[PDB]
């Protein structure tokens, strides 16, 4: 909570497996919650990424959302720290397979760490995902609605991501998310609100490995 008043270093580690095609992603960057901003460089450490980068954006630290002063009491993400939280999602790609993910987001020393496992199943081998037919593209801007889940002492959200297909359509990725604290210390359970997200992608022209530069700008609102 007081842990996020300056610039905090980030490590991200993902182990994945989609229809038996395995991969790893290693990331580093910085979060600055005062300005609701995140900067990440993400590298596929196993060579070629077998899914499109934009399908992993949401998976690859909502504790860096700017909650304005008048809504600080509704910030579940920071309040669970330093022990952290588990973030789980299922992502259903319309007419194709799904991902399930489990992440732990917590401090390890001074570094905020997001460690993730992802399993994907029932993908078509020449679908939009395993066939790499999605444009390289984040989303700016859109809202994600957060609600308390009092029974699990956490939060929930569901939202749609729209991936542009090379030909001209859209591939829908329907997200269902739950977050639960890792510790047993008291957490802030929020009233209904939303996060406004602007995400943008780039490439580092000096990096030869398969990678993504991810920038996010996030502000809470709605109370």
């Amino acid at each position: 909570e007081e842990l996020f008043t300056g610039v905090v270093p980030i490590l991200v580690e993902l182990d994945g497996d989609v229809n038996g095609h395995r991969f790893s992603v290693s990331g580093e960057g910085e979060g600055d919650a005062t300005y609701g901003k995140l900067t990440l460089k993400l590298i596929c450490t196993t060579g070629k990424l077998p899914v499109p980068w934009p399908t992993l954006v949401t998976t690859l630290v909502q504790c860096f959302a700017r909650y304005p002063d008048h809504m600080k009491q509704h910030d579940f993400f920071k309040s669970a720290m330093p022990e952290g939280y588990v973030q789980e999602r299922t992502i259903f790609f319309k007419d194709d397979g799904n991902y399930k993910t489990r992440a732990e987001v917590k401090f390890e020393g001074d570094t905020l760490v997001n460690r993730i496992e992802l399993k994907g199943i029932d993908f078509k081998e020449d679908g939009n995902i395993l066939g790499h037919k999605l444009e390289y593209n984040g989303w700016c801007a859109h809202n994600i609605y957060i609600t308390a889940d009092k029974q699990k002492n956490g939060i929930k959200a569901n939202f749609k991501i729209r991936h542009n297909i090379e030909d001209g359509g859209v591939q829908l990725a329907d997200h269902y998310q739950q977050n639960t604290p890792i510790g047993d210390g008291p957490v802030l359970l929020p009233d209904n609100h939303y996060l406004s997200y602007c995400s943008a992608l780039s490439k580092d022209p000096n990096e030869k490995r398969d990678h993504m530069v991810l920038l996010e700008f996030v502000t809470a609102a709605g109370i």
